[PDB]
């Protein structure tokens, strides 16, 4: 049950004025593609706080990657779902190397020790996530938040446009192209190339995705084949056959050193560390 929004004063949306004319802002299966200028974050924050939303954020920091956690978490605290309840789950082989980062109120961190592709299996923590959070966001650790990443991304299932391919035709996508792999996608198929480093959704839809990618990876292992881009190839296969309900623009996963700051990106929200 969703209670009424309170009165709010904001600019009227005008039907004969698009928000953004330069980019596609809805997919052909009617999923929003999330760019700056397409959402009023005050309306969204109301909607999600009225449901007392809790967001889980998973990150793996194995071996040398523990070095990235301090900047990742400190910038998450500045930019990720601020005002909402957040539970970080840090999966690592070195619990004692997790930095002590001060968190804002309503935010918690759990360190989950693992042994040093297996992210999909490890995510598919099933029971715990179902009890503890409403949505799961699953990202790479060698990154930093530079600007707002908030509830505009939440939906039952989302992927993120890979920043090297958002302008590419499908035949250039680096999907797995060998029919012997579960991740295979023919040259005349594909909507987008999604980045393995940022996907998420409701806990149920994320457990479906990560279970299906884990099973498909195990089939490929039994068959002696490893997909060209590992879990990212399987995530692409899954999202072609199970369309996401939102797609995040490359504002949400960018590399300024490699790609600069094109005009089409009004904000660079989550970016690779040099
Ligand atoms: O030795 C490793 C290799 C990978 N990762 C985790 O797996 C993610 C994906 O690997 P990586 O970021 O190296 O892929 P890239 O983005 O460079 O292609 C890393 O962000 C970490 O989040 C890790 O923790 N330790
Ligand atoms: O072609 C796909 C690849 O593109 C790279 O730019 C990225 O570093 C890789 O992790 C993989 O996503
Ligand atoms: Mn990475």
């Amino acid at each position: 049950f969703m209670v009424s929004l309170p009165r709010m004063v904001y600019p009227q949306p005008k039907v004969l004025t698009p928000c953004r004319k330069d980019v596609l802002v809805v997919t052909p299966w009617l999923a929003p593609i999330v760019w700056e200028g397409t959402f009023n974050i005050d309306i969204l924050n109301e909607q999600f706080r009225l449901q007392n939303t809790t967001i889980g954020l998973t990150v793996f920091a194995i071996k040398k990657y523990v070095a990235f956690l301090k900047l990742f978490l400190e910038t998450a605290e500045k930019h990720f779902m601020v005002g909402h309840r957040v539970h970080y789950y840090v999966f690592t082989d070195q619990p004692a190397a997790v930095p002590r980062v001060t968190l804002g109120t309503g935010r918690q961190l759990s360190v989950l020790e693992v042994r040093a592709m297996r992210r999909m299996e490890m995510i598919s923590c099933e029971r715990r996530f179902l009890s503890e959070v409403d949505y799961l966001v699953c990202v790479d650790v060698d990154m930093e938040f530079r600007d707002h990443v908030g509830v505009e991304i939440l939906t039952p299932l989302f992927g993120t446009l890979h920043p090297s391919f958002y302008g590419s035709s499908r035949e250039a996508f680096t999907y797995e192209r060998r029919p012997q792999s579960q991740a295979y996608i023919p040259k005349d198929e594909g909507d987008f190339y999604y980045m393995g480093g940022f996907f998420g959704g409701s806990v149920q839809e994320v457990q479906r995705l990560t279970r299906a990618c884990h099973q498909a990876m195990m089939v490929d292992q039994a068959n002696g084949i490893e997909a060209v881009w590992h879990d990212e190839s399987h995530l692409n296969k899954y999202l072609l056959r199970h369309k996401p309900t939102k797609v995040l623009s490359p504002e949400y996963l960018w590399d300024q050193q490699l790609l600069g700051w094109p005009a089409v990106l009004r904000k660079l929200r989550f970016t690779a560390v040099p």
